C-alpha cells in the first residue's frame, strides 16, 4: 500500500505472471475486437500477424489487471489521466506475461498539494524478454491521509 | 470496405451506439480492473469518481468494438502501431457511447509503398456530447491488392 510519499523517480515494480491462452484471446476478441487475426488461427496466418495474436486492447486489459493486483501497489488505486501506448511485438497464445513498471517523474499539483501526477512506464514482457506493450501513463497519486 | 486510396486527411467516420450498463462495468472490471470504484456503487461514491465509473480500459475496449464493427470501415481490418490515449470524463452506467473518428494525416511508407501509417483521432462521446475517451492512433493501412 504505497502513497505519494513512498514513491521516487527510478522506482521499479514488478507484477506476477499471467499466461495467455488461445481461447481467452478469442473470447476477448469476439466481444471487443472481432477481427479475423484475433479469432481464427487460419485467417491469422494470412495476415500481418501471420498467426493468432491477441488484440492490443486485450494485452492492455491484462496489463491493467496485473498492475492492479501486483504490479503497481498503490494504496488508493490506479487512476489514469492518460497514456502513451505502443505494441512492439504481438502477444501470442502460450505467452507468459508480467509487467515491469518504472517511475519516470513525479509532478506535484501546484493548485492541490495533496496529490501529484506520477509518470509510470509499464513494459509488458513475454518469456522471451520482448515487449508486447509499453504504456507510459500519468497516474494521479495522493499522499496518505491524516 | 475502405482501402488506402479511399482515405483523405479530414475524413470523418461515425460508429453505431452502445449502451454501458452497471453489470457490464462490474463484469469487465472484476476481470481486468478490479478496483472499488469500478466494482461497487458505495465504494465509488467515496472516490474521485464519486459514483460508479467504467474502467478507462473498458471504455477503450468498447471503443475498439465500435470501431471494428461500424466506426472505422477498413477492408483489411484495424492494425494499431500505437496511440495517444486520454479519458477526459468518466464513463457512467446508462451512458450511450458512439465514436467519431477523423483522419489527421496519411504518411506512406518510403520503404514499402503499398502501405501508409494513417493517424486516426477517435473521440468516444456520451449522449451529453462529452468526450469519455480520445485515442489518437496510428493505423497501418494498405492499398487494395491487385
Amino acid at each position: 500500500g504505497l502513497f505519494l510519499e513512498d514513491l521516487a523517480v527510478g522506482d521499479r515494480f514488478d507484477s506476477a505472471r499471467h499466461r495467455v491462452e488461445a481461447a481467452a484471446i478469442k473470447a476477448f476478441a469476439g466481444e471487443f475486437d472481432p477481427q479475423p487475426f484475433h479469432l481464427d488461427e487460419e485467417a491469422a496466418r494470412h495476415s500481418l500477424f501471420g498467426g493468432l495474436a491477441a488484440s492490443g486492447w486485450h494485452t492492455a486489459a491484462i496489463t491493467m489487471r496485473l498492475l492492479v493486483t501486483s504490479g503497481l501497489p498503490l494504496a488508493q488505486g490506479i487512476i489514469g489521466a492518460g497514456t502513451e501506448l505502443s505494441w512492439p511485438n504481438p502477444t501470442r497464445p502460450g505467452d507468459e506475461l508480467h509487467v515491469e513498471t518504472t517511475v519516470l517523474a513525479i509532478t506535484p499539483s501546484k493548485s492541490r498539494p495533496d496529490r501529484a501526477i506520477v509518470t509510470c512506464q509499464s513494459d509488458t514482457l513475454n518469456q522471451r524478454g520482448e515487449v508486447v506493450q509499453r504504456s507510459t501513463a500519468k497516474v494521479v497519486v495522493f499522499r496518505r491521509p491524516l
